[PDB]
């Protein structure tokens, strides 16, 4: 089998992505933000405290095929501090026509303020590999996971557009969603993630450095994330950006027209356009932007995220030795 699934920025900003998910018989279909950094399924829900949603729900006792988990429980914060917790149904989840029976979703019985403050992600749907998975006392397998017995092939890809619609495929590879060849670069389980090492980057029209970087592929985070001396080589080639302590990261004049970014995949390149680079003003109507490319020093692990992602296809190659592919496109 297979499914494929369009996936829409949330935002003017490509903030995230969200992506429509079937849970339940009858389906009840909710957006989640599919998200190859973590890895539970959890959803609003009925059991969601009512002041804490603003979001699609799911109600399990709406569903016929769906199970209590006796005694399983969960809770799960993310990197930028949001959170939820609840318990644990078995149900029959779609993605893009393809079904997996027995599927985890867990329910919230709560979530914090970010995610009652988004309107837009109904939850989230996790990508990484299982051990990450917070059921306590048995961890949950991903949809993915799930699915790979049924699958035409154990992968999926992701194809994220620059403030435009694109696809999750599952079980497949479109040979023409991209150009060129994919090339493949091993995979590092041993934190759970969908973790690699670049072969270093360039600048614009500059050398390339083959400094070894280790990072994560992960399409729920928005920006690309790297070393700061990697961060300071890109921000030196545009003269109006600067670090701002009080916004956060590099801030840069709107009109600049910044320079590309280059990362290595083995002998392959990823070549990012600089205007993927530019986020977006820092609010309506600044003259001030955003950057894109952010130092990884405050989280700890170099993330490449949307803003990189949305420059390749990318193959999550779920095979018994994981491996991840990068295309451009
Ligand atoms: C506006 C922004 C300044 C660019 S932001 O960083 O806040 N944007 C958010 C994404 C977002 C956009 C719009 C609405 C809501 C949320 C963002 O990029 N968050 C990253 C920031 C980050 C990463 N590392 C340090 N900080 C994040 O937490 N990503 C996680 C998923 C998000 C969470 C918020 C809701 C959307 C999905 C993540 O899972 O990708 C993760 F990998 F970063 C992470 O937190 N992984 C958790 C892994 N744990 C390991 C232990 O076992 C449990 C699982």
């Amino acid at each position: 089998s297979t499914g494929s699934a369009t996936t829409t920025p949330i935002d003017s900003l490509d903030d995230a992505y969200i992506t429509p998910v079937q849970i339940g018989t009858p389906a009840q279909t909710l957006n989640l933000d599919f998200d190859t950094g973590s890895s539970d399924l959890w959803v609003f829900s009925s059991e969601t405290t009512a002041s804490e949603v603003x979001q699609t729900i799911y109600t399990p006792s709406k569903s016929t095929t769906a199970k209590l988990l006796s005694g399983a429980t969960w809770s799960i914060s993310y990197g930028d501090g949001s959170s939820s917790s609840g318990d644990v149904y078995t149900d029959t989840v779609s993605v893009g026509g393809l079904t997996v029976t027995g599927q985890a979703v867990e329910s919230a019985k709560k979530v914090s303020s970010s995610f009652t403050e988004d309107s837009t992600i109904d939850g989230l749907l996790g990508l990484a590999f299982s051990t990450l998975n917070t059921v306590s006392p048995t961890q949950q397998k991903t949809f993915f996971d799930n699915a790979k017995a049924s699958l035409d092939s154990p992968v999926f890809t992701a194809d994220l557009g620059y403030h435009a619609p694109g696809t999750y495929n599952f079980g497949f590879i479109d040979t023409t969603a991209y150009t060129g060849s994919i090339t493949y670069t091993a995979v590092s389980t041993k934190q759970g993630f969908w973790e690699w090492t670049s072969t270093g980057y360039a600048v614009g029209s500059g050398t390339f450095k083959s400094t070894s970087i280790d990072g994560i592929a992960d399409t729920g985070t928005t920006l690309l994330y790297l070393p700061a001396t990697v961060v300071s080589a890109y921000w030196a080639q545009v003269s109006g950006a600067k670090s701002s302590s009080s916004v956060g990261g590099y801030v840069f004049p709107c009109s600049a027209t910044l320079p590309s970014f280059t990362f290595g995949v083995g002998s392959a390149r990823i070549v990012i356009p600089g205007d993927y680079i530019d986020f977006g003003p820092i609010s309506t109507g600044s003259s001030s932007c955003f950057g894109g490319i952010q130092s990884s020093a405050g989280i700890g692990i170099n993330i490449f995220g949307d803003v990189a992602l949305k420059a390749a296809f990318v193959v999550f190659n779920g095979a018994t030795t994981p491996t991840l592919g990068f295309a451009s496109k």
